[PDB]
């Protein structure tokens, strides 16, 4: 049983950013990695994904090359040219995060760790045990997919993980979910020429989101060519002579529900949602508590119930981002290493931004969330919505909207959501502001930065 | 003898914004504008410079379309195609203009005005006079000019108000000057294929900026085709047979000055600075004070030294920009008409951004500045440098650096500096953060937005 001051169960976002902080420290630490280092963020996930959207960002302003003065694009995307170099870019970041682990003195154990039935927490990895008085467990999660017993034929279909593997752009394809891996995929699948079906269970996408984001985006996937199939679910799904069909019901509220089949069907997506990866950890054998979902359940400090076991990211279910899952595994470093005992994650305020086009940015309470909080008397939203400047010479648009929820007298900027060109670009510095209390008074005051779409912000009436 | 309760001469960007402001306050205002309304920013300043500027952002995009997948785009660009769609805008932007002093109320007087011998403050314009106990004086500034007596035949070059005319892209161009405008043109002029000078009188561009920016912004430039001559100087210019000729001195120290001609010249381009638009005024038959360049001299509130004549925007010579004469327009706005005798403009931590390529954005102290102001002792700055990942798959490069200046212990922000792509839309919503007084400490608890280029500021060692 080889001892270490700190094990860390999983080489992703916030198994690396914990494990390398806490040996700045002087732990003594460990990554067991199962599969690639970087894990979901690199190898599946935000990076991969950005790429896409870099390359879907240029089929769409390559449509305003006339409009520019300069003569017409004319064609076809090349599905591996950019596949080729994508998947090159994330072997180089492989390689970068395994220095970063040799430099900083942390080991490196390869394979797939499960807990044991020893008293004092112990993992196994290949026949080999290991200990330590910190454990993190940051093993992340997977996407869902349908049980053939509920939706026949769904194995049939692939997931943003299957998306990644694609070697050419599918003719026709269909995603299902209305989450953010939705949007964005339908999107980039979208602009890079398939010809693409949106279809969720609602009206809009996005239904977590302020409403005027999961109105807006819904409205600009529909101008993109997205043919967005609302109160639409799979039924059931068949490999045909060419490609797959699928049985779709649509259930408009006020109407009778009506069958659909989709024919030809060469990509079907399902981007329903994620389940944490804790299924065969073995933690019932020190009895950690999880969830009904498989969840591992923590406190504000990232403890599990059980004496010197944490988790986060991913695995503990809440917001499933990969800043998130850094900023509590680094916070949970300073905590056990540095004996800073109140260090620990502020969840609230936490910004986000959705890569569809255009990008959605958004950090704080949504309109809803303010009134249930303060008070439909105490809250007050600004909004505007105009065309930016770029496309004051094009023949394509896209709009730009904005809104800023205040709380109180003092109009206490509580969230901010908007949707827009260069908006990926612009949150950053308002979630400061954010997070740092600011009034509407603060942002007033900022003299404006002109011409932009960022300017906007700061000039609300 | 009309009497008002507020004249504003000058219908640009301070102009407008204070008689619109003083117009909702009850004020009884007129607009006196001799050419078009709009001023500076909206005919041959901001508004027109940016079209051009996302023109030649398509230009350099289109030169990665084939490392993105795609074909081959293949040529000439077509100055007019643009030119015309250019001048429309600013043809529609003029109209709304107007359209919002008519629905304010506001009367506009057309043509030039000059003050009167009137003991009491009053002004002709077209023989008519026009009186107010509050009178605005507005007129902004134009392009500087060499003197044929220093510059033999300096007159043939044209400043950035020609350049909004002309019709045709330029073969061969020679840009004069090292400040904001030059390195805009040059980086426009470039991108759309004109064969590009810029000569400058030292070795890099921008050196009122951090001093990181002046040095990267120079080589950004030589990185995207802009040939810098440094160390240089007119010493005069020439019709030759089939363009200009340009006569000049290079002087590097340590060497001998050395004189070249530069042949076939289509166009040079005076980008030196801007001197104030009081010359016709007749100010001195009120005895108002002006320095030496002919700026109107105010105080903090925008007071000149006569009672009831203030000023505002770019006749004041500081801090030339459309946000800051509005912002300044305004605040005196409050003071007159809402009797907010604390009412003024501060004008630290404004920010800018330079469209170049990448842009440049900027917001308060320089690290020289800083450290004049708080001592080396007190100073810390941290920096980054990378490649955006939006540049993982292509040939071309572009870097994006930044740095942040922190004073004292608290390591209060003081000033942040950067550029690269994005750069624009990012700046804003850090400029609040800044005016509010945030410290390094602030910054960092903001949790990140991954992957974008803004979380680089957030997550600085
Ligand atoms: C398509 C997609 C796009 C996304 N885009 C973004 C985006 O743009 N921005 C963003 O912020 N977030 C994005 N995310 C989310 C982000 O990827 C996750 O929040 C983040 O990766 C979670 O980090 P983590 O450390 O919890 O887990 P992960 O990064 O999933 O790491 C878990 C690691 O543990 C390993 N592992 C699991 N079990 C074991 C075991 N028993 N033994 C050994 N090793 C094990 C896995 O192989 C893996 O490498 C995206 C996700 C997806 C799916
Ligand atoms: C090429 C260029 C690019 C620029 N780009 C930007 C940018 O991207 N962002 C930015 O923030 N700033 C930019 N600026 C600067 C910005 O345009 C100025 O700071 C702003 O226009 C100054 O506003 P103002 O109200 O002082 O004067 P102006 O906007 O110049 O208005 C003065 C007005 O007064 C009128 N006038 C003058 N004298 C009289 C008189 N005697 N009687 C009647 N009318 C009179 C003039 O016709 C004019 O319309 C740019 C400037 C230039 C030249
Ligand atoms: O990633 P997230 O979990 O953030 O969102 C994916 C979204 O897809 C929708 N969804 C969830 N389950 C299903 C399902 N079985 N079939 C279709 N859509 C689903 C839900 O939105 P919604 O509730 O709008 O359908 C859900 O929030
Ligand atoms: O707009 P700004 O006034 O902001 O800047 C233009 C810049 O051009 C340079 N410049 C000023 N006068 C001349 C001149 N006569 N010839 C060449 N360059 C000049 C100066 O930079 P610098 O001092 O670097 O030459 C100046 O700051
Ligand atoms: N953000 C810019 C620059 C591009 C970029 O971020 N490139 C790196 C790979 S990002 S995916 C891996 C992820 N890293 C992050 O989320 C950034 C964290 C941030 N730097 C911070 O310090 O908080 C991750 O898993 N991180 C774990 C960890 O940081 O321990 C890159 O080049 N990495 C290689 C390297 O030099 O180390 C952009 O998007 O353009
Ligand atoms: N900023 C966005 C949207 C594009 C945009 O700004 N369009 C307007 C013309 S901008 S040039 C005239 C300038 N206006 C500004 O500087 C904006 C001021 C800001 N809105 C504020 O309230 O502080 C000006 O001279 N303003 C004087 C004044 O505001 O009184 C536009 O469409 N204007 C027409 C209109 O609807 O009124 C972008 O860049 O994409």
């Amino acid at each position: 049983v080889a001892s270490y001051d700190y094990l860390v169960i999983g080489g992703g976002s916030g198994g690396l950013a914990s494990a390398r902080r806490a040996a700045e420290l002087g732990a003594r630490a460990a990554v067991v990695e199962s599969h690639k280092l970087g894990g979901t963020c690199v190898n599946v996930g935000c990076v991969p994904k950005k790429v896409m959207w870099n390359t879907a960002v240029h089929s769409e302003f390559m449509h305003d090359h006339a409009d520019y003065g300069f003569p017409s694009c004319e064609g076809k995307f090349n599905w591996r040219v950019i596949k080729e170099k994508r998947d090159a870019y994330v072997s180089r970041l492989n390689a970068i995060y395994q220095n970063n682990l040799t430099k900083s003195h942390i080991e490196i154990i390869r394979g797939h760790a499960a807990f044991t039935s020893d008293p004092k927490p112990t993992i196994e990895v290949s026949g080999k045990k290991y200990t330590a008085p910190h454990i993190l467990i940051a093993t992340g999660g997977m996407p869902s997919t349908p049980h053939e017993s509920q939706i026949p034929g769904a194995s049939l279909g692939i997931t943003s993980d299957g998306f990644f593997q694609l070697e050419e752009l599918p003719g026709r394809s269909v995603i299902v979910g209305a989450g953010y891996i939705a949007v964005e995929m339908a999107g980039i699948l979208s602009a890079l020429g398939s010809k693409t079906s949106l279809m969720i269970r609602h009206d809009k996408v996005l239904r977590s989101f302020d409403s005027m984001i999961s109105t807006n985006c819904t409205e600009e996937l529909e101008n993109a060519g997205v043919e967005v199939l609302k109160f639409s679910q799979v039924k059931e799904v068949k490999k045909t002579l060419s490609g797959l069909e699928v049985s779709m019901v649509t259930a408009v509220p006020g109407r009778l529900p009506v069958m659909t089949m989709i024919p030809d069907v060469d990509c079907l997506l399902w981007a329903i949602g994620r389940v944490p990866n804790t299924k065969d950890l073995s933690l019932n054998k020190l009895g950690i508590q999880t969830d009904d979902k498989g969840h591992i359940i923590v406190d504000e400090f990232q403890n599990t119930n059980v004496k010197g076991i944490y988790a986060v990211g991913d695995v503990c279910g809440k917001a499933l981002l990969t800043p998130v899952a850094i900023a509590a595994g680094r916070k949970l470093a300073h905590r056990l290493f540095e004996y800073k005992e109140d260090s620990k994650l502020d969840y609230n305020n936490i910004p986000t931004v959705v890569f569809s086009h255009p990008p959605i940015g958004t950090v704080g309470l949504t309109e809803d969330e303010a009134i249930h909080k303060y008070g439909i008397e105490n809250v007050k939203t600004y909004s505007t919505s105009f065309t930016p400047m770029y496309h004051a010479v094009t023949k394509r648009k896209t709009k730009c909207v904005m809104k800023m929820v205040c709380a109180n007298k003092e109009e206490k900027v509580v969230g901010i959501h908007m949707q827009g060109l260069g908006c990926d670009e612009m949150l950053q510095g308002f979630a400061v502001a954010v997070k740092m209390g600011a009034t509407k008074a603060d942002f007033d005051n900022t003299v404006a930065i002109h011409p932009t779409s960022s300017e906007e912000l700061v000039t609300l009436r």
